[PDB]
């Protein structure tokens, strides 16, 4: 050996076809996108020279540089981008192409991408979707020996036991110091006592593990999308929806508590006690994104603010020293997923928070199954976070109201809506961000806390590895909420020794 081992997720089980998608987060390894996401989230080409919306922003003009080939030697060519495009929108995997029409080859550099209407969220896509050989590509076949232009090519792969990787020869992208890869499928104990015993090179572990110190090893702490908040029913109970799930909460459904609960929490002590300071306090979805509204953040843990807004609104504390409100007491229940310590800790240090300001929570766990159902008529804790903008409309958006996991609450604001709207049908994504941000606070109404506060956002996570001494991680964009996530930054990983 010699060579680089890590533990940094499961089984890449179903295969490495980038026609079903970049849910999982292992593909990166594989196969490139037509974009790469700098840390100043604008966005560089590594496989095109060119590429250029129309003032519409229902057309794409990409133009590849010239000699790129595949990890097998094929030529990379016009070709397969647009068989790649056509492809996965005409199949499933159900990929989410969004507004995409078709994919025109005008020679073997240049591609035309056609829309159905303005997205300007489809340079997400571009820097999603991986390519694929169109000469080469079987649907069965492909899943096992892929053909990519990734960073790095299969060399073996044993299931439930480990997968062996080289560098790709013909990769567009930089070369990093590391020649050969191999990857280790391990649950977490024995992944972090393989690591303390210095077999692994680096190793991915959770932020709420009280980290001691690790043999010939180094933490790092790289920045991410993950979040966690709470989501509140925004109308009054009395309505079901096609389930027969109850929906609405006569108590979250005022302003004024959503509002005091924002107020009362102390995220920073959040972070601190259950995450072990790996934490950000986030006051939105999109907390430390281009598109968050940059006066969103409040100074929290304020027990006598909570009080004055609860106090202000008619909410007044009762002889049994809880919150009430025209006969109706201020007590509601917390619904979270079990199976997990950490979110558990999480809630019972919320209802210990809220406590102070004469709201009780009861808290109740249980499957996802068990939650759906209880899902719109209490609130509950989730946990989200992507580079995509378009989370914000997927939580905000009165069309997405009980659309599966979004926007439980049944949250409509007609204002809100028109930003999102506007947002999306912008001509480029730069032109979007600023209505992005009028989603939280538009000077008059929003969805965040000076507005309607449909959430309680808690907080960011940070992921957290252990490298050997010598290992320069590098640095990239905040990791994605999944798998793999530290493979955003594999080209500029370094060795110091
Ligand atoms: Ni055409």
């Amino acid at each position: 050996t010699h060579t680089l081992q890590l533990a940094i997720g499961d089984e890449p089980t179903e295969g490495f076809d980038p026609m079903l998608g970049w849910s999982h987060g292992s593909y990166l390894l594989l196969h490139s996108p037509l974009l790469k996401q700098n840390e100043d989230f604008s966005w560089d080409s590594l496989l095109l020279s060119q590429y250029q919306p129309s003032d519409d922003g229902k057309t794409w003009l990409l133009t590849l540089k010239p000699d790129l080939k595949f990890s097998d030697g094929s030529p990379l060519t016009a070709k397969d981008v647009a068989f790649t495009y056509n492809n996965a929108a005409a199949s499933g995997g159900k990929v989410d192409m969004g507004n995409f029409l078709s994919a025109e080859v005008i020679d073997p550099l240049n591609v035309r991408i056609h829309l159905k209407a303005p997205q300007s969220t489809f340079v997400n896509v571009l820097g999603s979707l991986g390519i694929v050989s169109a000469d080469k590509y079987n649907a069965k076949t492909y899943a096992q020996k892929p053909i990519g232009a990734g960073p790095y090519r299969l060399v073996s792969f044993q299931p439930g036991q480990q997968m062996i990787v080289e560098a790709n020869p013909y990769y567009a992208g930089n070369k990093n110091d590391f020649d050969k890869l191999i990857f280790v499928f391990l649950d977490e104990d024995s992944a972090f006592a393989a690591a303390q015993s210095g077999q692994l090179g680096v190793v991915r572990i959770p932020p709420s593990m009280a980290v001691g110190s690790v043999n010939n090893m180094k933490l790092w702490v790289r920045p991410s999308v993950e979040n966690r908040g709470i989501v509140f029913p925004t109308t009054p109970a009395g309505k079901k929806d096609a389930h027969g799930y109850p929906i609405g909460n006569d108590v979250t459904a005022d302003v004024a508590i959503r509002r005091a609960i924002n107020y009362a929490i102390n995220r920073q002590l959040l972070a601190d006690q259950i995450m072990e300071g790996h934490a950000i306090p986030a006051y939105t979805g999109v907390q430390g994104l281009p598109w968050n509204n940059p006066d969103s953040a409040i100074k929290d843990g304020d027990i006598d603010k909570a009080k004055q807004i609860l106090e202000q609104a008619g909410w007044q504390l009762n002889s049994q020293g809880t919150r009430e409100k025209n006969g109706l007491p201020a007590k509601i229940t917390l619904w979270y997923t079990s199976g997990d310590t950490t979110r558990r800790d999480l809630a019972q240090a919320l209802r210990s928070m809220l406590k102070p300001i004469g709201i009780d929570v009861d808290l109740k766990s249980g499957s996802w199954e068990t939650v759906e159902r209880n899902m719109h008529a209490n609130p509950t804790l989730f946990g989200w976070g992507s580079l995509d903008p378009m989370e914000l409309y997927h939580h905000y958006s009165s069309n997405a109201a009980g659309v599966e996991y979004y926007n439980p609450g049944y949250y409509k604001n007609p204002m809100v809506d028109k930003h999102l709207q506007q947002a999306l049908d912008a001509p480029t994504w730069q032109q979007a961000v600023p209505f992005w941000q009028q989603v939280d606070w538009d000077g008059t109404t929003g969805a965040g806390i000076r507005g309607d506060a449909a959430w309680a956002w808690l907080l960011n996570i940070q992921h957290t590895y252990l490298a050997n001494n010598c290992v320069d991680l590098g640095k990239g964009t905040p990791e994605i909420h999944g798998s793999w996530s530290l493979l955003n930054s594999i080209d500029s990983w370094k060795w110091t020794c």
